[PDB]
């Protein structure tokens, strides 16, 4: 069977872990669908054939409210495809730093939610492992949260790229580290993200990726923030034995469920947390995007001069024009249809030259304007510009050499501050531009 037979691509939804993620729609029935597509080429596989197939399987009998819903499974020469229900509510994160008031009863719902979702899969042998709150979607201000990625990473390898590793190190139990983890490692990520929910900061923070994993390994961590004295002690107590260091010692997500406090919860509002969470996602967010950008920017690059030797070869009378069809079948030579066709009518809606560049941009603005629109979330004082200590926040985080960015910082601001336009030419110089 054939995905593209099946479903055809309607808009993009985001880079995900292993892989994209895509908004699709049933051929038939106009059912909208969400698809990770993982490459082959990006990505190792750990498990054979067979295991995969049979969790694939299972996953597709499997079915809680608080769980993403998968429908299908697909395999080509260098690429699979895992159809399943779309969720609209965006992330969990972005919802909550929009409220007036958060309180121990929401998080505590929201809580209740991620354990039944964890608790249901345990019981069906099944690990997350790489559990972080961009894995929680709402699936429409009342509506239940959905977690995603459940059973990938059983079978495949991490990536090393550093954009796709963007604020793993935050969430990760220290057992996944060392090899040795169960289903308990989903238990320590859930309470990592409680600690950010009553605090707005993670318990182990760091100025780097391994700064971070230090404290994780260390397993040390406070309720000394004074915003922690607004917060109960049956709170705190639930965390503690959330993160506790030793699995075996650590509560199962079905007995957290009967825990004090979530039975209590489920009041003031927790100001402090919210601003706190507000920082750190803008934080993560223009990271993110920051390395995005760059990607975006070399990829772009490296598909500009490939079109180009294209588009030059094609040029069979030599003038430096061509036709549509000329384009299209260029354009499908790069990836070597549907596709290719309505984005080749949309570039030439909008002299090769020329639309190498504007078919570029294209690509080059999902990731200007989700950069420029982080950078403006990040400024919440609308002050237009960035300071040191926060440039080394974004760029530690970004794990980007502190003597190579304030190097370049030295070039652009040859007068302790930057704007936008400047932000973004060290990102360039950055990359090799
Ligand atoms: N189904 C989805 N609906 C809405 N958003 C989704 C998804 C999914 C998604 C990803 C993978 C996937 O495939 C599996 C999920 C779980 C287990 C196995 C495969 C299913 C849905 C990701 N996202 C993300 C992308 C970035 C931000 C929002």
């Amino acid at each position: 069977a054939i995905f593209s037979d099946r479903y055809k691509g309607q808009r993009v939804l985001g880079k995900g872990s292993f892989g994209e993620v895509i908004l699709c729609k049933d051929k038939i029935t106009g059912q909208e669908c969400a698809v990770k597509v993982i490459s082959k080429r990006q990505v190792k596989q750990k498990t054979d054939k067979e295991s995969l197939l049979r969790e694939v399987q299972l996953l597709k009998q499997l079915d809680h409210p608080n769980i993403m819903k998968l429908y299908e499974f697909f395999e080509d020469k260098g690429y699979f495809y895992l159809v399943g229900e779309v969720y609209t509510g965006g992330e969990l994160f972005d919802e909550i730093i929009s409220r007036k008031r958060f309180s121990e009863v929401d998080a505590a719902r929201i809580i209740r939610q991620v354990l039944s979702g964890i608790t249901y899969m345990h019981k069906n042998k099944i690990v997350h492992r790489d559990l972080k709150p961009e894995n929680l979607l709402l699936e429409s201000k009342d509506a239940n949260i959905r977690i995603i990625d459940f059973g990938l990473s059983t079978h495949f390898e991490a990536s090393k790229k550093m954009k796709d590793k963007i604020g793993t190190a935050y969430y990760i139990a220290p057992e996944v580290l060392h090899g040795t983890y169960d289903e308990k490692c989903d238990v320590w990520s859930t309470g990592v993200i409680l600690y950010i929910l009553l605090s707005g900061c993670p318990p182990f923070n760091g100025a780097n990726e391994y700064d971070i994993l230090k404290k994780v390994e260390k397993g040390k961590y406070t309720f000394e923030l004074p915003q922690w004295k607004k917060v109960s002690e049956s709170a705190k107590d639930l965390i503690r034995k959330m993160l506790t260091y030793v699995p075996s010692m650590r509560i199962s997500a079905r007995d957290a469920l009967d825990h004090e406090w979530i039975q209590t919860y489920t009041v003031p509002s927790l100001d402090n947390a919210i601003l706190n969470i507000r920082q750190f996602q803008g934080t993560q967010k223009l990271a993110q995007a920051a390395l995005l950008y760059m990607g975006s920017k070399l990829t772009s690059q490296d598909e500009t001069k490939e079109l180009t030797a294209i588009f030059h070869k094609m040029d069979k009378n030599g003038d430096g024009q061509l036709d549509r069809a000329e384009l299209i079948e260029g354009y499908k030579e790069l990836m070597r249809a549907s596709a290719v066709e309505h984005e080749v009518d949309q570039v030439l809606d909008a002299e090769y030259s020329e639309f190498v560049t504007v078919a570029m941009d294209r690509k080059t603005l999902l990731s200007r304007e989700r950069l420029e629109r982080a950078f403006r979330m990040f400024d919440s004082d609308n002050s237009g510009k960035i300071s040191s200590t926060e440039l080394a926040t974004i760029f530690g985080v970004s794990d980007v050499d502190s003597e190579t960015w304030k190097s370049v910082l030295s070039e652009v601001d040859k007068n302790g501050e930057v704007d936008f336009d400047e932000f973004q030419q060290m990102l360039l110089k950055l990359c090799g531009n």
